[PDB]
């Protein structure tokens, strides 16, 4: 585990993470797709072997000793908002099996079901609360990856929030 377990949040490409393993913000699959999800095939394509899996769940896959954590959540143009707020809670849940499995002491993540997946809404608050709720009880230090200078200052606000 990390000394002090944290949440810290940054503005980059994930690709570029300095964490011990990466979730990617998969499709169900497998497919290099778009976003997040083609950002981790151009740097990580052999941890796209098998990784197709449904909804809702993680699939870890190395990329010679470097996890690829393939998470998939829901895409809420086809999922009514509560179905779908269940499979992204469960998503992040199984991150957190997948996280305390592979006894990394980081792990860069990406907002679940934000971007193409989103249903064109703003899913800030939803999707980081649902990591929160997963990621509490584990260890590890989270550093969260985005890509909007105005989600940056909402996700840090969030973090400071708890303290
Ligand atoms: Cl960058
Ligand atoms: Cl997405
Ligand atoms: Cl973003």
């Amino acid at each position: 585990g990390a000394m002090a377990p944290s949440y810290r949040v940054k503005r980059m490409d994930i690709a570029k993470n300095d964490e011990e393993c990466v979730v990617n913000a998969a499709n169900p699959r497998g497919l290099p797709g778009d976003g997040v999800c083609k950002a981790v095939y151009k740097k990580w394509p052999e941890s796209f072997k098998n990784s197709a899996t449904p909804v809702g769940t993680a699939k870890t896959v190395m990329c010679g000793t470097y996890p690829v954590i393939h998470a998939v959540g829901p895409n809420f143009s086809n999922y009514t908002e509560s179905e779908g707020d269940r499979e992204l809670a469960a998503a992040y849940r199984e991150v957190a099996k997948e996280v305390t499995r592979l006894g990394v002491n980081s792990v860069a993540i990406p907002l679940l079901s934000t971007g193409v997946y989103s249903g064109g809404k703003d899913r800030l608050t939803q999707s980081l609360n649902h990591l929160f709720t997963a990621m509490d009880s584990t260890d590890a230090d989270v550093v969260i990856y985005c890509r909007d200078k105005e989600w940056e200052k909402k996700i840090s606000e969030a973090i400071q929030m708890r303290t």
